[PDB]
């Protein structure tokens, strides 16, 4: 299929190298020297394009949101922290309801997003904590200090960074639902997420370790998915 | 859409129940009274069925799969257990390269299968340890004790109840890579799965405790994805 790449982070350029694509049309703020892709200048989705993918950021999100759901494609988003933002979010899936589009919000750098989906009506309250070395926040520690507890959309505030991961778990719950908690531990050489799940049907832990990759292989699943007989999750 | 359900089962009758459907055909070898089904009495996969469900047993994915391939449907199948047989596995997907169908598996009593989908080329091997009462084995114990550890094909052999989780993951990373360990623990109350992968992306570690409806509402989710536009995980 021909698709539409929007960012040539770290992201859109993996997608570049391991995707399988006949044509790629890209747009991206900068104009580094783009490989095998068409570097448009203007936005615009062209139309032998059937499938848009976000990897630039929130505010890109909340830019051409409105224009991509005109056209009728698979639109891919990761930049779930844009959700965060009540505002923007009432008017994004009233323009969605509308919309000849479908959209697609792979789960990212986390996982349980299958069984949270299955039971999300009954979920009483998701918890996700993250707990990066002291290092990465330009802190010295001798033990675990908590340096950030609320909701998602403070999170997004004061960390205009990841926030992603709870976004997309409050677009599926509510975010009324969701608690978030930022941990700084000195014994934490890598960081983690850990998703506490209570509801009704059953409560859920899920703990991720990544040594973003898992956010490539996720978008990349999701394409090869929309071609594919063998469906999980 | 027109649906076809195999097995009229505790899940059968909740999807009957729960399910939006306009039309709903269902087979099962007993004969209870039918609500608001259109009992078959020969096996077929009647020409308005958009999509079949298979909840009933190994023994009849592996009866029915050849035949409902011929169809251009949606085939959900939960059974997974029978894929742990190496012979009918690779009739299956044989059939399916030919076949017109598209194949669902639908995460059922676990989670996590997003993120081992996404990432399963670099799974190294996983996991799955299951957790039960000693009541629900007939038997009397003061400490853990493991009832069972090997391939998911013995599992199956030996266990011809569940073994339908570990299979699924086993059609998603390779059989060679999953262990199976089913402990019988005095002090707990209901069952768990605790599903650890290990890979080159990273680690991930998925506690499930189901208070099954977690299959039934799975497969829900699974059909109202088939219409839907906002599509999680
Ligand atoms: N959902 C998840 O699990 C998850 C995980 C990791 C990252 N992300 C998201 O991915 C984004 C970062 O991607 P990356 O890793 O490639 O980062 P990056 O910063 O290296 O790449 C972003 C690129 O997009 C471009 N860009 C920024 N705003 C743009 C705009 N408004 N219009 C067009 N182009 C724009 C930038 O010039 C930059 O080259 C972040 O916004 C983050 O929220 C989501
Ligand atoms: N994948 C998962 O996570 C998961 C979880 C739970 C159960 N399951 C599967 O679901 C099945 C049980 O479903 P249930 O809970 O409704 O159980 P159940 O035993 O109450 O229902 C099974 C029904 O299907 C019928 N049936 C059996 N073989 C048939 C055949 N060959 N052809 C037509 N009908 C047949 C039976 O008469 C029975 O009424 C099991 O095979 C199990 O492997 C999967």
């Amino acid at each position: 299929m021909t698709v539409l790449i929007i960012g040539m982070g770290n992201i859109g350029k993996k997608l570049v190298e391991l995707g399988n694509f006949e044509k790629i049309y890209a747009y991206d703020r900068i104009s580094k020297d783009i490989p095998g892709v068409v570097r448009l200048d203007e936005f615009q989705v062209p139309s032998d394009v059937s499938t848009v993918v976000e990897c630039a950021s929130p505010e890109a999100v909340k830019e051409y949101s409105l224009q991509i759901l005109k056209n009728p494609v698979n639109y891919i988003i990761i930049s779930t922290s844009a959700f965060a933002d009540e505002v923007f979010r009432e008017r994004f899936f009233s323009e969605l309801k509308n919309s000849p589009a479908r959209v697609f919000f792979p789960s990212g750098a986390i996982g349980g997003l299958d069984v949270l989906s299955s039971i999300k009506d009954f979920v009483k309250n998701v918890r996700i904590e993250t707990i990066k070395p002291p290092k990465s926040l330009g802190l010295d520690l001798k033990g675990k200090t908590v340096v950030f507890e609320g909701s998602v959309e403070e999170a997004s505030k004061l960390f205009p960074r990841n926030i992603n991961v709870a976004s997309t778990i409050g677009l599926i719950v509510g975010f009324e639902k969701v608690k978030v908690t930022i941990v700084a531990d000195p014994a934490m050489d890598h960081n983690i997420h850990i998703v506490r799940i209570s509801s009704a049907i059953g409560n859920y832990e899920f703990k991720i370790e990544n040594i973003s990759m898992l956010t490539v292989y996720s978008i990349l699943r999701t394409l090869r998915n929309l071609e594919s007989k063998i469906i999980f999750g």
